[PDB]
């Protein structure tokens, strides 16, 4: 069977839970995961630990906050308090742990499925070659020996609308961001990075990415996390908004592919 789930923001005991209650079993099973695996929670270090030694059992996408962790462990970024993330950064095995992390993907592609994974989403000014091609270039930063460099050079807003004839800087930051923060976008696909509003209550002229008609969404369905007001509710077919907010009080949703079936585990906080 194959299985979605949300952000977990260091929710291990809810994760195990959830995975208990769907009995899923590694070699029989396949997870997705939608990023931010780390911070607020209190089990970062144990998340991590887990989903790494699930090895191909596992297909991640990284999320904003797997970003922040990864340059805060190189320097690049001031830890906050909030984020909960000193016991994985005291961890002895922090390098195994983080240099495991920092290769993992921005996007996940299942063809028999027609399933695609991205942890914000897939905007839809990109179609899938160019989505492909720019999670291939971000990777490629992430998993090479200067990575503390371009942790520090994806900090930023601008520009906010890609053309294929974007160039260094402002590229890598436009992908960074539309792969991991991504909400809201303007009538002409542009990303808004302030809001962070449920669709309900975002000022206008400002509508979800999903809500924008995309070559990616309409050939594949599209599952993310992320954005945690959303609820994960008011999406179209084919869209699956799978972060339901656990380490908010909220919930941790699992979504089992071959039957569209829910299920939740409530948090514990
Ligand atoms: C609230 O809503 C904001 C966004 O939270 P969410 O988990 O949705 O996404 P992120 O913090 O990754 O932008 C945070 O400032 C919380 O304090
Ligand atoms: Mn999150
Ligand atoms: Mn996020």
């Amino acid at each position: 069977a194959t299985y979605l789930i949300g952000d977990v923001h260091g929710c291990y005991d809810e994760l195990i839970a959830l995975l208990h209650k769907v009995e899923f079993t590694p070699g029989k099973d396949t997870l997705w995961l939608t990023g931010d695996l780390v911070a607020r929670g209190p089990g970062s270090l144990d998340v991590l630990r887990y989903v790494k030694s699930l090895g191909d059992s596992v297909r991640l996408v990284l999320g904003n906050h797997d970003l922040h962790l990864l340059a805060v462990f190189a320097g690049i970024s001031r830890n906050k308090p909030k984020d909960r993330l000193t016991p994985l950064l005291e961890a002895p095995d922090a390098d195994e742990l983080l240099n495991w992390l920092r290769r993992q993907p921005l996007l996940q592609i299942d063809e028999e499925k027609k399933l695609v994974m991205a942890h914000a989403g897939i905007t839809p000014q990109w179609d899938l070659q160019t989505a492909k091609e720019c999670a291939r270039d971000v990777e490629a930063v992430l998993s090479s020996d200067s990575y503390p460099f371009f942790l520090d050079a994806m900090y930023g807003d601008m520009p906010n609308n890609w053309s294929p004839e974007l160039r260094g800087l402002g590229r890598l930051r436009f992908i960074t961001n539309a792969f991991t923060r991504m909400r809201f976008c303007f009538p002409n696909g542009q990303l808004d990075m302030y809001s962070k509003e449920s669709p309900e209550e975002a000022p206008a002229p400002l509508k979800p990415w999903f809500a924008i008609p995309g070559p990616v969404a309409e050939e594949y369905s599209i599952a993310f996390g992320h954005w945690a007001s959303l609820e994960g509710k008011g999406t179209p077919e084919g869209i699956y908004a799978l972060d339901t907010g656990c380490c908010w009080g909220g919930t941790l949703t699992c979504l089992r592919w071959e039957d569209k079936q829910y299920f939740v585990q409530p948090s514990n906080r």
